[PDB]
């Protein structure tokens, strides 16, 4: 340590750099506090950052609930216990992606490579716009197509399990009423196909309808053994906001193979980040899987209330992480490198947890909302 922070800081549309060691807790006047907590990049609440994706410690990617992408050079500069704080500049953007007559706000729900040379990512909106932006050879973002999709768009999940030469790119997508689709998008990424459809389940015990709504996805590895032609071969599980754990199998059907009540009463869920009991980082780039096995799933999810919620592939609840420190709705969640949860939300501390523990690592007030964190590397200090 001390880690390096970046944090989206809602309401002043901004990103604060929050440096500090295993230990800090704001609330708590013993604790150790953090070294630095600084601005950057304010655009004010009507140009909240939505997402960000790191390139490299010198760059970022953001992605504001303007419409707007930026990209970002970031600098160090000695704070003037010596150490370095970071500055930032765009230095280029790419504006009007949004589509709010799709129809509630649009948003990017996906800022991401497509794939792990490669200078190309995606930017997906709730209002089914997919976005495919480069960092050209001059240095400066360029646009190189819009594509439609099924509106509304709560989640959009590239695949990335097998390897990075097949020039095929695969990716799902959903929300509310919106059936879980995958679609093959040409590399050209001028066109694309849908390939698949989810189907709801069956009318419940009581012969009503059971309503869809996906929020969010992660794909494992294929099903292992004999594949049939004429069938696709990915598996995935999902969580959705009448709170299911569901689970598919392209070869079983296009039906879930499973669909798991987690919580009584609906209770609504959004997020769903893979984690293993050990803290052992067994996920993708992009958060899927790498196990072609449900019975080794275990995720972690959040209510719109304060919990945030672990369970395993078949909806057992493990435990909730921060059932005693958060105290409202945690909007960001992420798991970082196996080990660390990433936490912020409504109730202004950003958080870091040890996933194997359990115990609060971090927690720093910030003075906003909070809805993305990012981890850079650890501080060299003198």
């Amino acid at each position: 340590g001390s880690m390096r922070l970046l944090v989206s800081c809602v309401d002043s549309g901004s990103i604060k750099e929050v440096l500090c060691n295993i230990g800090t807790d704001t609330s708590v006047q013993s604790a150790l506090q953090p070294f630095h907590v600084a601005p950057h990049l304010a655009e004010g609440l009507k140009a909240y950052v939505d997402r960000m994706w790191v390139i490299s410690e010198d760059e970022a990617i953001l992605a504001r609930n303007s419409g707007v992408v930026e990209l970002v050079k970031i600098s160090k500069h000695l704070k003037e216990p010596k150490f370095d704080i970071s500055e930032f500049e765009i230095t280029s953007s790419v504006s009007d992606l949004f589509d709010d007559a799709k129809l509630l706000v649009d948003g990017f729900v996906t800022l991401c490579p497509i794939k792990k040379s490669n200078n190309t990512f995606v930017a997906a909106t709730k209002s089914g716009l997919l976005h495919i932006i480069k960092k050209g050879e001059d240095k400066k973002l360029i646009k190189l197509a819009s594509l439609g999709l099924k509106a509304p768009v709560e989640f959009l999940q590239l695949y990335d399990l097998e390897d990075t030469d097949t020039d095929k790119y695969i990716f799902a997508y959903g929300g509310e009423e919106n059936l879980i689709k995958l679609v093959e998008i040409d590399s050209s990424f001028q066109s694309l196909k849908q390939i698949w459809e989810a189907k709801n389940v069956k009318n419940d015990r009581l012969d009503m309808r059971v309503p869809v709504w996906p929020m969010a996805l992660r794909f494992l590895e294929p099903s292992p053994g004999k594949t049939e032609k004429g069938k696709l071969n990915y598996q995935f599980a999902a969580i959705t906001r009448w709170s299911h754990l569901t689970k598919y199998s392209t070869q079983h059907g296009r039906k879930p193979f499973a669909q798991i009540d987690l919580l009584p009463n609906r209770e609504p869920l959004s997020q769903m980040e893979v984690f293993d009991a050990k803290g052992e980082n067994v996920v993708s780039s992009l958060g899927n899987f790498q196990s072609e096995t449900f019975n080794e799933l275990n995720v972690i999810t959040t209510d719109y209330k304060k919990n945030v919620f672990k369970f395993d592939g078949n909806g057992r609840m493990l435990g909730k992480v921060g059932r005693d420190d958060i105290t409202g709705s945690s909007t960001y969640i992420h798991v970082h490198d196996g080990k660390y949860l990433l936490q912020g939300g409504l109730d202004r501390y950003v958080r870091i947890f040890d996933i194997k523990t359990n115990k609060m690592l971090v927690k720093v007030y910030v003075g906003s909302r909070i809805n993305f964190i990012v981890m850079l590397d650890d501080v060299e200090i003198e």
